[PDB]
């Protein structure tokens, strides 16, 4: 499979799936930014994003069978749903409460610390994605 990517928006600090890269530019600080096209979406969404900070290989869904590779301290992309918006943003696993289950569905409860505002939330596997490698 080909490398796929996600990019961090400087508007909301959330990660979004990238369809294609249109162009690049060098700020007079020497810092590299690329123009990205976002997945399944209008083209006023196009954004300049920093290459090193805001572009990375796409996050990976975790099957119930592999819920055991997610440990504490681990970095995850977490589906954060709040007062009317739902963003995918970084968080780290503070605690894991293992449940009894099988291949079909995971019922483990992961307590996550969101990186930005530092709030916390308890997520299930169905709402997180792991980092490659
Ligand atoms: O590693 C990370 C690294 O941190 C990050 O800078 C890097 O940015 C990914 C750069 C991708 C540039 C883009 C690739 C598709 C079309 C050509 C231009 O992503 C790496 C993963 O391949
Ligand atoms: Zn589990």
């Amino acid at each position: 499979a080909d490398l796929a990517f996600e990019a961090k928006s400087a508007r909301d600090y959330a990660w979004y799936d990238v369809s294609s890269f249109l162009t690049y530019r060098v700020l007079r600080t020497g810092e590299l930014e690329v123009r990205v096209r976002f997945s399944g979406f209008d083209n006023r969404h196009d954004e300049w994003v920093n290459v090193k900070t805001s572009v990375r290989e796409r996050s990976i869904p975790v099957e119930p069978s592999e819920c055991g590779r997610v440990n504490v301290g681990d970095l995850l992309l977490c589906f954060q749903e709040r007062e009317d918006q739902a963003l995918y943003c970084d968080g780290h696993v503070l605690n894991i409460k293992r449940g009894i289950h099988d291949h079909a569905r995971c019922n483990c409860v992961f307590l996550v610390r969101y990186e930005l505002d530092n709030t916390e939330e308890s997520l299930g596997l169905e709402r997180i994605c792991r980092r490659p490698e």
